[PDB]
């Protein structure tokens, strides 16, 4: 038995006698809480137990369950440098001394045939008299052998004259331009850009605003300073957003104007829409109006590219396999390519040369080429590609071109005319989209949605930007060198409706259906239409609001540290 | 013919003649600017038509491809009243205002089966003498037909007598409680509640800050106000997040810490971490550190649950099919469910009641409902159920228990006993989620990504809240309301490591691997481990940015307008 004050649990177990009736059960065989007192509350208030309260006696036997369990009625009622040599021994052209008996004996001994480029013979012949231009080398048999300095190599089709190498016979040289001397070479940056050099190498850099990163993401459009590390609001409540592009600045505004597709749903087709982007750090919460520009009959865009020289938008529509131009504004609907298309997935145009490419990713994959008025349609690649997602164009580069695979998960590039395949990028882990831009190649892991950055030649190591949602779709970079926006537009203002370009010069077309009337070639029967322009989007500075009057012409206040019609001025 | 001034092309078009030469090809033809002469640069310095550039002889010639071309090698040297009754007219059951002849006629003619009450035959009778209870209507040859008057139904036996309703029992009648009363009811907000009504009724607001929520995707955890719309930074850089839960404000400190379970990537096994989560608003202003608790062989915690009063943390895993509990320091893991389960996927605690709920969505999915010191396991629902993937319950509406499918994509409820199961909402687009407070009920559709809302009763219609991500795998609404902070420990420290609880009292236990020392209940022969204590946290509010110094200590660089340690003045 337990002490006197302990109670004995039926189990054995001791209690100490204040747990006992405490109102809590202390031991397992829960007997120190059985047989407690019962719960008196007052003369003349009858407690139900379910509840504690005590209610009047005159609610008993009533047949009114007044408690919720009602007992009132239940119960109750119940690195060194080259290394010198004597004079028997050689330094070749490669970084090393070979012996002089080594030289003029006929077999490759220093790697670059150094030994053997060109021994030469003769009774009255001595080295140091003229052979070549910059150093020969003799031997006590009566031979000698020529030579030629760093950036020199004698001459294919005669062994004793050095010319020069164009170092811009290799790819990876120099950022930019690569210009030859000579004997040596210069790296030298072009207009807007400046140079530095950074702890892998030298590097060209551009100037003004940093660049922007362009995310769609099936919902928005949600922009990323580079240069800042955070993101901005911008466009919103958006259905099946799946590619965009944009034109800087059309108007001299500093608002440059977005042009995205959308993807048709059930019944409901898809369309493109444009609206204005600030090119000001103002990427408050200020409203965004879309515009749609009315191209119907639009099941799924899949590439969509600007020409901002020739003020055209190409798209490509993959279901019903054809390549279409059309004005900024939606008129003049034009098809260009209308066979041997399956699933035409991206574009892109270089306004500069006249042409614009595409990517087929369908049964027979293939990227295709052709003038921008539709004409000269020609083949780049066809073997190792599948599903080549897209591809961007590096105008300061030999206008070479990058494309993305996320079949064979690589990244690799080609000349406009289809030569000089060369491989960027391995192991990509499936790239849906890219972008070029100062060298930085970036491109998008669509199974697993991170923004990934490499040099564009490939010589470095990856590196992660950020992540996103699987819905991301495209990157494309947002600053004004990543088009030549000073490229002059060739057209003299001859034809009707469509002035299309083509390499040198340009070409007029008619819209779809409609043909030129007795052979004009610049007068089509179509009526022309009138331009549509954007309603005017806010502009405010330095993060300010922004209201409708009633006139519902948008007017912005901001914090007065600064001032202004449009909070510019400090 | 063309004028005199206008050149022409070969096709018959006529161009003014500036054009010629002009650079770009207008003709549709190439005439227009073949045989043009080239530009001429000086005499002695060939122009390389390849770059624009001219060049000396003496560099030209000399087997060095100065231009891309290299031409300078081989060709320069070649109701208002809802119808009332009157005397005339006859009330039925309820208000049926048909005529009066009705009066038992011994014909059930008002169709509900009120027709005839009382009804008893004989003339000299007038029911005045205290025959029936109240509100008679004289019976033509029987003296009195009783209907019983508004808030009363009349009884089985003795009809004449009118047993009053209870309106509490209804479902949906208020948003928090009632209070039966004689022929009427009465309703109230509980405590921590204000009375509201809205344009539809009754609200019961809850009081302090406005609620939050928590949505876990694979790579962050975002806060969101649902009274101010902007979104809050909270955990990022993470990766394979499942689901979260947390523990409101333990040391009143102003700082609720979060748990979340962290899937096995490839082959490494995943881990549960718990954080700080400041409940006043900030944002990348204090850095977030994570910490992990220490639990191996840990795959697939779908389930995640914290008894903020034993102070237990209660989880699940799919893989190993068991369900198991440990300390909020990681200590003393033990296992408590281990066979006739599935695929374990959500689990919630009711310390108030003493039973704690999970659910397996395996090939014969089931919820069951059990003890949480293991004991006393039964099955709940059984019936007419796929893939119950969520799990909530409402602590104020009598414990009652709520539900997610993904295959029949309905949210039902049910009491904790498991009677009276309803259908609450109907085709919701397969919920994967729920937490219910105040007044809605809130569920994530997982494919579409988006948060959605209803009133918690399955009144009214839905409403979306916000969208995130197809990655959004959780959402668990934040406030000190949502558990009753007030619940008092049954455990009085006799219990060596774990002290589970149970109905109506505490439960001691050992830690998987070890038992209790023979003859005793409360001891077991495993050692002891010290707490995990946590690392100060970044307390820095309005603002302020927390700092770590060579003590490494978090300290605030406190915002303008506010003083203090961290900005606690105001
Ligand atoms: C992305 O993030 C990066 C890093 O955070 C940002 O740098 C970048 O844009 C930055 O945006 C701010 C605000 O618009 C710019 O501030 C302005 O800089 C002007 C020029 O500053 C000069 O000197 C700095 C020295 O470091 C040099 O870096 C700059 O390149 C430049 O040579 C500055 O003059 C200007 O104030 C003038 O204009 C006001 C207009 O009202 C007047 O009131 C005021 O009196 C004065 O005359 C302002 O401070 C910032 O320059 C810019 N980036 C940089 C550093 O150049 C982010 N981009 C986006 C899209 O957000
Ligand atoms: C989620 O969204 C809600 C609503 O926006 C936020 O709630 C706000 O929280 C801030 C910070 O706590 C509140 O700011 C402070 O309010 C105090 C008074 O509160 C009452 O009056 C305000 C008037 O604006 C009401 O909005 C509020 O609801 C109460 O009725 C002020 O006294 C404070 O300033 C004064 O005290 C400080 C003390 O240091 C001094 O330094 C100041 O000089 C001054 O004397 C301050 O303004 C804000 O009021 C809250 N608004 C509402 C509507 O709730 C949540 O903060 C946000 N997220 C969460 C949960 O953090
Ligand atoms: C973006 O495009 C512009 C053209 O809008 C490029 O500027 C011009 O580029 C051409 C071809 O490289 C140069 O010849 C131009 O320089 C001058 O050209 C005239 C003949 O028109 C010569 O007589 C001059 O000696 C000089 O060479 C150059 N300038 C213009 C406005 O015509 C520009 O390089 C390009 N920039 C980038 C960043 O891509
Ligand atoms: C959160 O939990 C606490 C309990 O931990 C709840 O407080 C409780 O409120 C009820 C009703 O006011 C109290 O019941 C009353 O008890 C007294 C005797 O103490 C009795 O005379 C009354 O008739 C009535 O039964 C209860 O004592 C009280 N508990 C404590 C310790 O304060 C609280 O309501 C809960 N909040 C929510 C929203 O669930
Ligand atoms: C070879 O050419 C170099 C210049 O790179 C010159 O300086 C050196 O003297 C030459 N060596 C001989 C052996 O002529
Ligand atoms: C009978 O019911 C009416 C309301 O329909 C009420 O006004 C009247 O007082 C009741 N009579 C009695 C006797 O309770
Ligand atoms: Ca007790
Ligand atoms: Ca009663
Ligand atoms: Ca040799
Ligand atoms: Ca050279
Ligand atoms: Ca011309
Ligand atoms: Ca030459
Ligand atoms: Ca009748
Ligand atoms: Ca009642």
């Amino acid at each position: 038995e337990c002490g006197s004050g302990n109670f004995r649990c039926d189990n054995g177990y001791c209690i100490p006698a204040s747990w006992r009736c405490d109102g809590t059960r202390d031991c397992l065989d829960d007997t120190d809480e059985i047989g407690c007192p019962p719960r008196s509350c007052e003369s003349g208030l009858f407690l139900c137990p379910a509840e504690g309260t005590c209610i009047p006696s005159s609610w008993v036997c009533d047949e009114d369950k007044d408690c919720s369990d009602g007992a009132d009625e239940q119960q109750n009622c119940a690195k060194p440098t080259h290394k010198p040599c004597t004079d028997t021994e050689y330094k070749c052209s490669n970084g090393n001394c070979i012996s002089q008996h080594y030289v003029c004996d006929n077999v490759n001994d220093c790697g670059d045939l150094s030994d053997e480029t060109g021994c030469n013979l003769g009774d009255n012949r001595t080295c140091a008299e003229n052979i070549c231009e910059q150093n020969c080398t003799q031997l006590s048999s009566g031979g000698f052998i020529c030579s030629c300095r760093p950036g020199f190599k004698p001459s294919t089709l005669d062994k004793n004259s050095c010319q020069d190498i164009n170092e811009c016979e290799e790819f990876g040289i120099c950022p930019q331009s690569c210009r030859n001397s000579k004997g040596s070479y210069e790296c030298f940056c072009v207009d807007g850009f400046k140079s530095m050099s950074t702890h892998y190498g030298e590097r060209c850099a551009a100037d003004g605003s940093p660049p922007l990163l362009l995310l769609p993401e099936n919902v928005r459009i949600r922009k990323y300073n580079t240069s800042s590390e955070k993101f901005s609001e911008y466009l919103e409540e958006e259905e099946h957003i799946q590619t965009i592009d944009y034109d800087w600045d059309p108007e001299h505004i500093g608002l440059s104007v977005v042009y995205y597709t959308v993807l048709a749903q059930g019944s409901q087709f898809g369309a493109i829409k444009r609206a204005y982007i600030p090119n000001f750090e103002s990427g408050s919460n200020n409203p965004i109006r879309e515009v749609d520009l009315g191209l119907k009959y639009l099941m799924q865009p899949d590439g969509l590219a600007v020409d901002w020289v020739g003020r055209h938008i190409y798209w490509s529509d993959a279901k019903s396999q054809r390549i279409e131009v059309a004005t900024l504004d939606g008129r003049y609907r034009k098809w260009l390519i209308t066979t041997q298309l399956d699933q035409p997935a991206a574009i892109a145009v270089n306004p500069k040369l006249g042409l614009m490419f595409w990517t087929d990713q369908g049964k027979q994959p293939k990227i295709e080429s052709a003038w921008m008025n539709g004409e000269h349609r020609s083949v780049l690649v066809s073997e190792n590609l599948g599903w080549p997602n897209g591809l961007s164009i590096d105008y300061l580069n030999d206008d070479r071109v990058y494309w993305s695979d996320s079949k064979e998960d690589v990244i690799e590039a080609i000349k406009y005319d289809g030569t000089d395949r060369r491989l960027i990028i391995n192991e990509a882990m499936k790239p849906f989209s890219l972008d070029i831009f100062e060298d930085k190649l970036y491109w998008v892991a669509k199974e697993k949605g991170e923004v990934w950055r490499q040099n564009k030649f490939g010589k470095e190591n990856k590196e992660k930007v950020l992540v996103v949602n699987p819905w991301l779709t495209q990157v494309r970079i947002f600053h004004q060198l990543r088009y030549n926006q000073s490229v002059s537009n060739p057209c003299k203002q001859v034809c009707s409706h469509l002035c299309l370009l083509r390499p040198g010069g340009y070409s007029c077309a008619c819209p779809q259906g409609s043909d030129f009337v007795t052979g004009s070639t610049v007068q089509c029967d179509a009526a022309s239409e009138l331009p549509v322009t954007m309603p005017p989007p806010c502009r405010c500075m330095h993060g300010g609001n922004c209201y409708f009057d009633e006139n519902e012409l948008p007017k912005c206040k901001c914090s007065s540290g600064y001032s202004g019609e449009y909070c510019e001025v400090g």
